[PDB]
C-alpha cells in the first residue's frame, strides 16, 4: 500500500497473509481474505506460481512475534475455472483455498463478511485498501499492515479513455486513483474493505494496477468485484 498509514492490530481481522516457502524460511507474496474458519478468498493470479503455501491469520508485523498469529497450510486451491494468467483484464481473478486446519476466531481472527450478491457501490463511496505490499513502486514490504482510503470509480468513469478504458470490466471495482494513494504489488488477493449501512463488508479482491507504477492518477487500483462472484463461492464452498 502506497501513502498508507498503520491499521490498528484489530481494525482488519479477517486480513491474511499469504507466504510461500522460500529457503529455510517464509515470504509473503498476496493477502487474502478469511471467509470460513477453513476458507480463504485471494487472487488467481497469486497462486499461479506451482509454490508451497501457507496462510496466516492473526498476523500484524511480517518480522516480528505478535503473539497473535495462527499459521496454516494450504491444503487445496481451487481458481476460478475462466480464469486466464496471461489475460488479467479478461477478469476472474478469484480463488478459494482451503486451509489443513480451521483457525480460532478471537479479535485478531474473524471471517470477512461479503456483500449481498450484485451489489454495486455508488461512485465515490468509502473504502479502505488493506496490506502489506509495496510501500512505493519499486519499493519494498511493509512491516506492519497498512490501510489506505480509496474511494470507488464507478464503472463509467473507470472504463472511460484516461482512466482504464477496455481493460476494466463490470465484474471490477475501482478504487483510488488520487496519485498519491493506492494498491502494490504484495497487496493482491487482499480485501478492499467498504462502509455500507454502517458495516464493512469486503466488495473486492486486490487484482491489478498499471504498469507505468502503482500510485498513478487515473489508474485507480483495479479488485475483482466480490458481489459478482457470491454463487461461485458458495457453490465451491459447498462442493468441497
Ligand atoms: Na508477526
Amino acid at each position: 500500500v502506497v501513502g498508507g498509514t498503520e491499521a490498528q492490530r484489530n481494525s482488519w481481522p479477517s486480513q491474511i497473509s499469504l507466504q510461500y516457502r522460500s529457503g529455510s524460511s517464509w515470504a509473503h507474496t498476496c493477502g487474502g481474505t478469511l471467509i470460513r474458519q477453513n476458507w480463504v478468498m485471494t487472487a488467481a493470479h497469486c497462486v499461479d506460481r506451482e509454490l508451497t503455501f501457507r496462510v496466516v491469520v492473526g498476523e500484524h508485523n511480517l518480522n516480528q512475534n505478535n503473539g497473535t498469529e495462527q499459521y496454516v497450510g494450504v491444503q487445496k486451491i481451487v481458481v476460478h475455472p475462466y480464469w486466464n494468467t496471461d489475460d488479467v483484464a479478461a477478469g476472474y481473478d478469484i480463488a478459494l483455498l482451503r486451509l489443513a486446519q480451521s483457525v480460532t476466531l478471537n479479535s485478531y481472527v474473524q471471517l470477512g463478511v461479503l456483500p449481498r450478491a450484485g451489489t454495486i457501490l455508488a461512485n465515490n463511496s468509502p473504502c479502505y485498501i488493506t496490506g502489506w505490499g509495496l510501500t512505493r513502486t519499486n519499493g519494498q514490504l511493509a512491516q506492519t499492515l497498512q490501510q489506505a482510503y480509496l474511494p470507488t470509480v464507478d464503472y463509467a468513469i473507470c472504463s472511460s479513455s484516461s482512466y482504464w478504458g477496455s481493460t476494466v470490466k463490470n465484474s471490477m471495482v475501482c478504487a483510488g486513483g488520487d496519485g498519491v494513494r493506492s494498491g502494490c504489488q504484495g497487496d493482491s488477493g487482499g480485501p478492499l474493505h467498504c462502509l455500507v449501512n454502517g458495516q464493512y463488508a469486503v466488495h473486492g479482491v486486490t487484482s491489478f494496477v498499471s504498469r507505468l507504477g502503482c500510485n498513478v492518477t487515473r489508474k485507480p487500483t483495479v479488485f475483482t468485484r466480490v458481489s459478482a462472484y457470491i454463487s461461485w463461492i458458495n457453490n465451491v464452498i459447498a462442493s468441497n
